[PDB]
């Protein structure tokens, strides 16, 4: 009945060299710390510590080429920092930048072995820099390896190379990542919710769409949930929720539920445009725990008002330590558009999921 937490503040000294208010600030991981403590969420918690992933940790997603080239900057002066971070898609990196990726996959690789050993029920995982946006051979969007999808084959490499895992990542933006490194793969499902405005919003690929389902044996297990002309919030996540999410997830039937949860929807964010509310993550939390045995884990991607991430991870905290869920209004008319996104992405997964027909 124990909730696991991990936070070091190591990971706050990658750093952005050049523009020091650039969005993917430092200060958003301490700033949800700090918020947990001034909650009295931290010491109802057990503490995990982080650690650094091996490189042959990274090599469960990654090319080698793409682990040299990031470890390469360890040590580079300043000008090879700027050119290297300038020939990927918005990325910027200092001389701890490799080690604070390290220390985040290495931190949720802890927390999944705190779940799957039985030391706790659920964890939380505070980290950064984030990582749905990293390909297997390059680094995008902040990322430079994907935690989540790392954890996903961690575990698998501890238990059962089976072993069902659900990663539901509701971060505002698609995790193209964690998309393509699972989309031949029926044993780690992929759900994403994003903003996707017909591809006009990042990442700007069509690869977002509902209607990429997954390939070959992995038809049907990459659902991707896309949000086009409308400021959505809780009540359409809420319905996202019960006509998609939970009923493709019961029939998945995963034995680890990992969340990509970036707060970047969340509102006040000065990216996402949405609105979902504290209460509204809560909810989202508390249907996960319903899963797998209440194998849960919730790691950090985006998010950049830093208190509306601090307000929106304590209360998915509070729920992983079993605190009373909101009640929310099922009844509040949906935005016209999330109606069609939602039938339509239903139409794209009814084939392979009877829990839809
Ligand atoms: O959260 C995230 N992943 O989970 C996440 C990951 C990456 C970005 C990068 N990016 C894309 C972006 N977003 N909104 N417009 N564009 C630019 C665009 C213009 C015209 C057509 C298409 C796109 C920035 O433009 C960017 C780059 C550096 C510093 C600050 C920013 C910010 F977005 F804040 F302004 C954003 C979010
Ligand atoms: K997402
Ligand atoms: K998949
Ligand atoms: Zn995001």
């Amino acid at each position: 009945p124990i909730t696991g937490l991990v936070y070091d503040q190591r990971m706050m000294l990658h750093h952005n060299m050049w523009d020091s208010h650039h969005p993917e600030l430092p200060q958003r991981i301490s700033r949800i710390f700090s918020r947990h403590e001034e909650l009295r969420l931290l010491s109802r918690c057990h503490r995990i510590p982080a650690r650094l992933a091996t490189e042959e940790e990274l090599a469960l997603c990654h090319s080698s080429k793409h682990i040299s080239i990031i470890k390469s900057s360890e040590h580079m002066k300043p000008r090879d920092l700027n050119r290297l971070g300038d020939e990927y898609n918005s990325i910027f990196i200092s001389n701890e930048s490799y080690t604070c990726a390290l220390l985040a996959a290495g931190s949720c690789f802890n927390s999944a072995q705190a779940i799957l050993t039985g030391q706790v029920r659920n964890a939380v995982a505070i980290v950064r820099p984030p990582g749905h946006h990293a390909e297997k051979d390059t680094a995008c969007g902040f990322c430079f390896f994907n935690t989540a999808a790392l954890t996903a084959r961690y575990a698998q490499s501890i238990t059962r190379e089976s072993l069902r895992v659900l990663i539901v990542d509701w971060d505002v933006h698609h995790g193209n990542g964690t998309q393509h490194i699972f989309e031949e793969d029926d044993s780690v499902l992929y759900i994403s919710l994003h903003r996707y405005e017909d591809g006009a919003f990042f990442p700007n690929s069509e690869d977002a769409n509902y209607d990429k389902v997954g390939l070959g044996k992995g038809r049907g297990y990459n659902v991707n949930i896309p949000w086009n002309g409308g400021k959505m919030g809780d009540p359409e996540y809420m319905a996202a929720f019960h006509h998609l999410v939970m009923p493709i997830a019961r029939e998945f039937a995963p034995e680890l539920v990992l969340v990509s949860a970036g707060f970047d929807a969340a509102r006040g964010d000065p990216l996402g445009g949405f609105q979902v509310t504290p209460e509204g993550y809560a909810h989202l939390t508390h249907q996960l725990m319903s899963l797998a045995a209440g194998r849960v884990l919730i790691i950090l991607e985006g998010g950049y008002n830093l208190t509306s991430i601090s307000e929106s991870m304590s209360m998915c905290t509070s729920m992983l330590l079993g605190d009373s869920p909101p009640s929310l209004d099922h009844l509040t008319p949906l935005k016209t558009s999330a109606t069609v996104s939602i039938n339509n992405v239903l139409r794209a997964h009814a084939p392979f999921w009877s829990s839809l027909r």
